[PDB]
C-alpha cells in the first residue's frame, strides 16, 4: 500500500488539504507538464495550467464527494496540451493523477460521471433483456458485452468457490487462441492480500509489464507515509506480475464483482472479469468507469438470480409434503407401491426395494433378491442400534460384497420399518472429472454418488414415521459419506398440518403439527363444529379476519366434497395469541373403502409470500395464454371455411370447358390455393424458429412455380409501375426438380415481392434461374439503392427478435437451410440481387 | 313486532331457558302435532311428544352454545313419521322453536345443518364467481336469472336504492305473458324505515299466502314482558306487505336483502332487495330460504368489488388527465396546442372546443358559428365582470339571449378566460334523457376534477404568456355557487445535461419537504438522491443503480418511461411512487437535459400494474406474431385476385359469369373477415358494417357453395325452395356478413345430420330465413353451450355464439324449434328497402 512505484503512462502529484501546494511529485510530472514553472515543493497548483482549468480543479477540491466529478478535462498552459485529471483523497491529503488525452472519444465538455456512463447504454439494455432463471446466460452476456466494450484480447470469467479455488465459466477469444473454459485453479494464484485490495477498488488495469517505471520524491519533513492504495497508478506487485508471467499476458485490466448477501448484510466477492491482451494498451478513464457500472449491474442481476434459484428448494419440499399426505391414505402393506406416485417419486433415485416378510419387491436397477438378503444382512448384524443409514459409496462403508454387486448400484439409503422390515434406495454410480490446471494435475473422486441432502433424509424418516404409525394401528442416523467414520445425528419430520372433520362438520383429526403451529390442544377443540367455533369471526379460538374469509371458507368446504381433486387456496387466520397465520390450503375428499363420503381432510402449505406472488402470476399468464390459443383457433376455422367455398368453386369452374390458356391461368390458381392452404395448416411459426420440421417430396417444375410467383406479385409490381422479366433458358425448364415445392413457391415469392416493393417507380427487375450437375441457383437483380443495412442486418438469424418482414426473411432463411442452401444479397450500381442457392435431385 | 298472529303453514311453541318448560303455544300445534296425549298447556315438559332420539337431539341442542348452527333440526313425531323441522331462536329470556311440515314429495332428508343447507347454491355460487368483471347490469341480471331458476317463482325483481331512498327497478325476470316493471322509478314511501331495519335484522322474509287466515298463540299471563316474535320466521304481515302485495298483484313472496359493508369497523347498508312475487300460493322449504340467504352474501361481496374497480378506473382516468395536462408547456404559444393532435378536445370530454385570442377564433369539431361565438364572449364579459371561470349544462337555462336559435346542437357551456380579450369555450352535445315514475337539451353536468384540469390549463397557459374563482351554478337549479378549484400539476424536477438540478417545483418541495433554493445547483446523483449525506435517502444501491440507468436511458432514447420509485423524504416518511422521464430537447434538435415528473398512485393501483407488467413480459412472440400473420395476409389475397382478374379476361358464359361472381363473392368474404379479427364485438359501437346495395340469389348461393362440398362428401341433399318473387326483390343492407352468417348454419346443419337427410330453405319478407334439416338433430348441451348458459364453450359452438351475436347486432334472435325428424333455425332480421 506504500511501494513508491508508479507507472510511465501517467503522473502523480499529491497536495496538502488546506495550503493546496504541491508536495509530492514524479520525475516524469515535471517533463509532461513543464513542455518555465519549475515543478517541486511549495509551488502552486494553479499556474502550471490556465485560469478555467484551474478555477475548475479548485471547484473540485472543493466538493463534498470528489468520487462524482472524478474525470477532469484540464490543459496545460503551454500549447493548451489536454489531460485527464483524476482526484482522490488519501487521509490528510489529495491525489491527483494526469494521464494523456489521446484523441479517441470525448464527452461533451467535461466527461463527469453520468455522461461517462452512458458510454455503457446498450450493454445495460441488453443484459436487463434476458429472461430469468439461468446464471451461465447471464455470465456468457456479460463476458460478450465486456469483451465489444473494452476490446482486449481475452476476456475470463474467473469465479470463486467456498475453498477459494477458481474456474473459468466463460470465454470469447479472437480466433486463433487456446480456449480456457472449465480449467480449475488453485488458490495461490491469487493472495488474499489481493482479494482485500480489490475489495477496496474494483478496478485495475497494468498497461504494460516490460515497461520502466519512475519513482516518487516524497517530502522527508511529512510526519506520515503516502499510501498508494487508492491510486491508480500505483506500479503492480512481484507476486501479481507472476501471475501476467505464467499467464504470457501483458496488458491486464481486472474488475471485481462484489455482491451483498445477507448476515446468517455482508459483502462477498463472487468472482472477477479479467481482460488480458498480447500486445500494451490503455483506453481513457470514462471506458473505465463505465466497465465498473456495468459489473455493478452484473453483480445486482446475479445476486437476484441466487434468490430464484432459492425458490426451487421451497418447490421441491411442497412437492414432497403433497406426496406425504396422498400416500397417507393407501393401506400400510403394499400400498407404498401401488399406484403411479410410488417411491421413487419421494427422492430422486432409480431403485427402490421393500423388504417385508421376505416379498422383496423390485422397482428398477437393483441388486438380485439373494444380493439384497445380504445387504440387509450385513446392515441388521453390523449397526443394531442405526434405525436408518445412508451410505454415499458402498465401498467406503465395508459391505464385503460391494465388489459383485457392479457399477450399478454406488449410493445406498436404507431405514428399518420394524423389526423385521426395512426399505432401501439405491443410486448409481457418477464419475466426476476436473482439469484443475494453473497445477496440471487431474484429480479423482474414486467412486462416488451424489451426496443426500437434508430434506431427502427428512422426507423418508417422515414415510419411516407414517408407516410404523399405520402398521401399529393395524431415531438416529448414521451418515458414513465422507469417510470421518460415524456423524450420526437426528433427523425432524416433515408431516405438515393437518384437520379433517366428517360429513356433518365436527372436527375428528387434529395432528401435533397443527396443535404446535395453532398452540390449541387437540383434546381443547375436537367435537367442536369446524364453521362457527373453531375457525369464526366472533365467540372462536381461532379469528377468521372478515366475514369474507368465512365466506371464501365455507364455499371451498362445499366445492372440495363434490370434487375429488385438491384445490390449492389461500387462507389466513389468527393464533390463539395474536399472530397472524398466512398459508395455502388444500383440501380434499374422504371416500372410504366401500365408497361413502365420509366427510373432508384438510391440510395447509406454509409458503413464503414471493412464492405466492409468483403462483399468481403464473396463473394470469396460463389464462392469458389459453384465451390467446382459443381466438387464434377461432380465426383460424373462420378463415379455413371460405377456404373450402373458394377450392369448391374453383373446382366447379374448372368442371366446364375452357381455353387452354385459361386452364394454365386456372392451375396457377391451383397452385395459389394449395400454398394457401398449406400456410394456413401450419400450426405455428413457433416450430418453425425451433427447427422441428418437415419437408414433402414431391415432383414439380420450375414454369408452376415462377407462373405462380409472378402472378402473385405483378399487381403490386404494376401498382408501381414495375417491370418484370424473366431470363431462365428453356433447357433448365425442361429438367425436372424434386423437393418441396410449395416451400420454394412461397419462399421466392416473398424474397422477389420484397424486391418489387423496395424497387422505385419505374425500375426494371430481372429473374434467372441456373441449374448445375443436381444445385439450382437463382438470382433476382433489381434496379435501385436496394434493402437499406439495418434491414440487411436483421434479415440474419442472430437477432432474437426483429420486424414483422425481418421475421418473415428470418423464416425465409431458415427454411433455406433446411433446404441445404443459402441466401446472399449483392449490392452494386443502381442494382440489388438476391442470389439463393438449393441442392436437389436431377 | 309484538303482533300475537301467526301464519297457518306452521307451529309455535316457546320454553323458558332454565326450566325448560312450554309457557306458550299455538292452536296449529294442538291440532298438528299431539293430534292422532299429554295436554298442550303451560308447565308441560318438552320431552313427552317426541321420540326418545328426537327428545335427546332436542336437549343436545339447546344445550349448545351457538345455536343458529344447526337450525333445521329434523325432528320425528310421537305418532308414526310425522317429520318436523325444529328451527330455534334464542329470545330475551326465553327460546323460541317453529316446526314446519316437511312434505315428502321433495327433499328426504338431504339437509340437516348449516354446512348442508348452503350446498343447494353450490351450482350458482359457482356461475357468479367466474364472471369477468366490470359490469354491474350483467352481474344483476346473472343475480335475478339464478334466483329464478332456483326458486320458481314467477316474477323475479332486483330493487335498487338511491341515495333519496327511492328505489329503482334495475333488472327482472318473468315467465312469459306478464306485464313487467323493468325500469319503473317508485316514490320512497313505498317501503317504511322500519321495514328496512327488520330486513337488516332478519335477511330472508316469506309470507305463503296473504288471504290465508292468521290463528292466534295462547301465551301465559304471568310473564312480566310480552314475547317477541320479531326474529321468529312465523308472523303474520302488518297490513303493510298487504298493501304492497295488492298494488303489485302477488300472493305469495319471498323477499330477501343485500347488505353492503362501505368504509366509513365498515358501516353496513341495504344496497336494495331481491324481491320474488308470485300470482299463486307456494311453500318453499327451509333449506331453499337458507341457501338463498347465502347467496345474496356472494352477491354483496362481488358488488362491493365492482365498486372499488369502478373507483380504481376514475383513478386512472384522473392520472392520465394529469399526465396529458403535462406536454403543453413543452409546446410554444397558445396555436401550438391547437395545432398539435392531442388537442384540448381531449383534456375534458367535450363535442367541441372554440379558442378566442387576439381576434382570432379557433373552432374544432361541433362548435357554434364566430358570431355566435363573439356574442356569447360578449356576453360574458358584459354580464360577468370578476369571473374567472362559467360551467353550465344547459345554456338555455343559462339566459342566453339566443340559446334557443342556437338549437340542441350545443348546449352545454364550459369557458375559462386567459386574458382580457383571450378565452376558451368547451361546448358538449345532445344527450336523450328519459325517467318514469310509478306514482333546451340536458347534457350530464360538469365533475370537479374536470374544473381542477381546465383551471391548471389556465395557470399553465397564463405563465407561459407571462414568460412571452369561478361560479358554476348549474349542479343545482340554483344561482352563482362560487367554488376555487385547486390545480393538478404533479411534481416536477429536471436537470441539464450534466446532472445538476435546473427545475424544481413547488410541488416537489411540498412532497419531499426540500426547499427550491437549498437543492439547485447540486448534483441529482449523489448530493441530492444518494444513499448516504443526501437530502433524500435512497434505500439501498439498487436503487442508485436504478436511477442512474434510467436516467441514462431516458437521455438516449426518444420516448417517455415509466419506472417504480422510491426513497425517504426528510422526515423519515417512505414515499413509493412512479417516475415518468423525458427529454428536453431544444428547438435546434439538439438535447439539453430531462425533465421529470412523478406520478402519485394510490396502492392498490400501483400493484395492479406491476403483475400486469410482470405478465406481459412472458407472452412475447405471441403478440407481434398476430400482425406478422396480419401483414402476411395480403400477398395470398392479391395472388388469387389476379388469377381471378385472368379468369375474367378472356371471353366467359352465364353460367360461368354467375360461378366467378360467386367465388368473387367468397373473395371480399374471405378480404374481410382476415382484414380485421374483431375481438369479441362485445360493444355496439364498435364493429362498424359496410352497407351497400345486393341482392339476396348471390348471398344464398355463396352461403351454399361452401357447404355443398361437406353436403356431397355425406350424400346431403339441399334444395332452395324460396318464390322467385322474394329473389327479385333489392335489399339495401349488410350482405357478405349475412353471408357468411347462413354458410355457418347450414355447415352446422349438415353436422351432426345422418346421411341422406332433406334440408330445406325459405325465406319470408322484415326479413326471416328458416332452414328446417331432417335427422335426429343437434344435442340439447350443444344448444346449451350456444345459448351461453354453460360458461365454457367448444370450438364448434363458439361460431354459432359468434353467428347469434351477430343477428342480435342485427336486432334479431336465432330460434331453434324441435319436432318430429326435424328441426328448424329460424333467423329474424330488418332491412331497409
Amino acid at each position: 500500500q506504500k511501494g513508491k512505484l508508479i507507472q510511465p503512462f501517467g503522473c502523480l502529484l499529491a497536495l496538502d488539504e488546506k495550503t493546496f501546494k504541491v508536495i509530492a511529485y514524479s520525475e516524469n510530472a515535471s517533463e509532461l507538464l513543464t513542455m518555465h514553472p519549475v515543478l517541486g515543493i511549495g509551488t502552486d497548483i494553479r499556474s502550471l495550467f490556465t485560469a478555467p482549468s484551474a478555477s475548475a480543479l479548485q471547484k473540485a477540491l472543493g466538493f463534498g464527494d470528489v468520487s462524482l466529478l472524478n474525470p477532469i478535462l484540464v490543459h496545460c498552459r503551454t500549447s493548451a496540451k489536454p489531460f485527464y485529471a483524476i482526484i482522490h483523497r488519501v487521509t490528510g491529503s489529495i491525489i491527483i493523477d494526469f494521464e494523456p488525452v489521446k484523441p479517441y472519444e470525448v464527452p461533451m465538455t467535461a466527461a463527469g460521471a453520468l455522461q461517462s456512463y452512458k458510454l455503457a447504454a446498450k450493454a445495460i439494455t441488453r443484459l436487463q433483456s434476458l429472461p430469468s432463471g439461468s446464471m451461465e446466460r447471464l455470465c456468457d452476456t456479460m463476458v460478450q458485452e465486456v469483451f465489444e466494450l473494452t476490446g482486449y484480447d481475452r476476456v475470463m470469467a474467473y469465479k470463486f468457490h467456498e475453498d477459494d479455488h477458481g474456474e473459468v465459466v466463460s470465454e470469447v477469444t479472437k480466433p486463433g487462441l487456446e480456449p480456457y473454459l472449465g480449467l480449475h485453479y488453485p488458490a495461490t494464484d491469487i493472495p488474499q492480500a489481493a482479494r482485500f485490495l480489490f475489495m477496496k477498488n474494483k478496478v485495475r488495469m497494468i498497461v504494460d509489464c516490460n515497461a520502466k517505471h519512475a519513482r516518487v520524491l516524497q517530502d522527508e519533513k511529512l510526519s506520515f507515509d503516502l499510501t498508494l492504495c487508492g491510486s491508480t497508478l500505483r506500479a503492480p506487485h512481484s507476486c501479481h506480475l507472476q501471475y501476467m508471467a505464467n499467464m504470457d499476458s501483458i496488458a491486464s485490466l481486472v474488475m471485481a464483482v462484489v455482491v451483498n448477501e445477507e448476515d446468517g448484510k455482508r459483502k462477498r466477492l463472487w468472482g472477477l472479469v479479467v481482460c488480458h491482451n498480447t500486445t500494451p494498451r490503455f483506453v481513457p478513464f470514462p471506458l473505465r468507469y463505465a466497465c465498473e457500472f456495468l459489473a455493478q449491474v452484473f453483480a445486482i442481476h446475479v445476486n437476484k438470480e441466487v434468490e430464484l434459484d432459492n425458490q426451487m428448494v421451497e418447490k421441491n419440499i411442497l412437492r414432497t409434503q403433497t406426496l406425504l399426505c396422498d400416500m397417507l391414505m393407501r393401506d400400510a402393506p403394499l400400498g407404498i407401491v401401488s399406484q403411479s406416485p410410488n417411491i421413487m417419486d419421494l427422492v430422486k433415485c432409480d431403485g427402490a426395494a421393500l423388504l417385508y416378510k421376505d416379498k422383496i419387491w423390485k422397482l428398477g436397477t437393483t441388486p438380485s433378491e439373494f444380493h439384497l438378503q445380504e445387504i440387509a444382512s450385513w446392515l441388521c448384524e453390523y449397526h443394531m442400534d442405526s434405525t436408518g443409514l445412508s451410505t454415499d459409496s458402498l465401498h467406503d462403508a465395508g459391505f464385503p460384497r460391494a465388489l459383485s454387486l457392479g457399477d450399478s448400484v454406488c449410493g445406498m439409503a436404507a431405514v428399518r420399518i420394524s423389526s423385521k422390515d426395512m426399505i432401501f434406495w439405491f443410486r448409481s454410480h457418477t464419475a466426476g472429472e476436473v482439469r484443475w490446471g494453473g497445477a496440471a494435475f487431474l484429480e479423482v473422486v474414486k467412486t462416488r454418488s451424489l451426496p443426500w441432502k437434508d430434506y431427502e433424509m427428512d422426507a423418508i424418516h417422515s414415510l419411516q414415521l407414517i408407516l410404523r404409525n399405520a402398521f401399529k394401528d393395524s431415531d438416529k442416523f448414521t451418515r458414513i459419506e465422507g469417510d470421518y467414520k460415524a456423524i450420526i445425528q437426528n433427523p425432524n419430520p416433515l408431516i405438515p398440518p393437518i384437520f379433517g372433520t366428517d360429513e356433518f362438520g365436527w372436527c375428528t383429526e387434529w395432528n401435533p403439527a397443527m396443535s404446535k403451529l395453532t398452540g390449541l390442544k387437540r383434546e381443547e377443540v375436537i367435537d367442536k363444529m369446524l364453521l362457527g367455533e373453531v375457525f369464526g369471526t366472533q365467540k372462536s379460538c381461532c379469528r377468521l379476519k372478515n366475514q369474507e374469509a368465512f365466506v371464501n371458507l365455507g364455499i371451498v368446504l362445499n366445492n372440495a366434497v363434490t370434487s375429488q381433486d385438491p384445490e390449492k387456496v389461500s387462507f389466513a387466520f389468527f393464533t390463539r395469541g395474536g399472530k397472524y397465520v398466512e398459508c395455502l390450503l388444500c383440501v380434499s375428499k374422504k371416500l372410504d373403502r366401500e365408497g361413502v363420503v365420509t366427510g373432508v381432510f384438510c391440510f395447509l402449505q406454509l409458503a413464503s409470500h414471493e412464492l405466492q406472488q409468483a403462483l399468481h402470476v403464473q396463473r394470469l399468464a396460463e389464462r392469458t395464454a389459453v384465451k390467446r390459443l382459443k381466438a387464434l383457433a377461432y380465426i383460424k376455422r373462420q378463415i379455413r371455411n371460405p377456404l373450402s367455398g373458394i377450392m369448391f368453386t374453383r373446382k366447379m369452374i374448372e368442371g366446364t370447358e375452357l381455353g387452354p390458356e385459361q386452364r394454365r391461368i386456372l392451375q396457377t390458381s391451383a397452385l395459389c390455393q394449395k400454398q394457401l392452404s398449406k400456410i394456413l395448416d401450419d400450426s405455428d411459426l413457433e416450430s418453425i424458429i425451433e427447427g422441428c420440421l418437415d419437408l414433402e417430396m414431391k415432383e414439380f417444375t420450375l414454369n408452376e412455380v415462377l407462373t405462380a410467383s409472378t402472378s402473385q406479385v405483378m399487381m403490386k409490381s404494376n401498382g408501381k409501375s414495375v417491370r418484370i422479366t424473366n431470363e431462365t433458358g428453356e433447357e433448365v425448364m425442361s429438367d425436372t426438380l424434386y423437393g418441396d415445392s410449395i416451400r420454394l413457391q412461397q419462399v421466392l415469392a416473398d424474397f422477389m415481392l420484397m424486391a418489387v416493393n423496395f424497387t422505385p417507380s419505374g425500375g426494371q427487375l430481372t429473374v434467372s434461374a441456373s441449374l448445375r450437375k443436381a444445385n439450382l441457383e437463382i438470382r433476382l437483380t433489381h434496379t435501385g439503392a436496394g434493402i437499406p443495412e439495418f434491414l440487411l442486418n436483421q434479415m440474419f438469424g442472430t437477432e432474437e427478435d426483429v420486424s414483422e418482414e425481418g421475421l418473415s426473411l428470418m423464416v425465409s432463411r431458415k427454411l433455406v437451410k433446411l433446404m441445404n442452401g443459402d441466401v446472399q444479397y449483392l449490392r452494386q450500381a443502381g442494382k440489388s440481387s438476391f442470389i439463393i442457392t438449393a441442392e436437389l435431385a436431377a
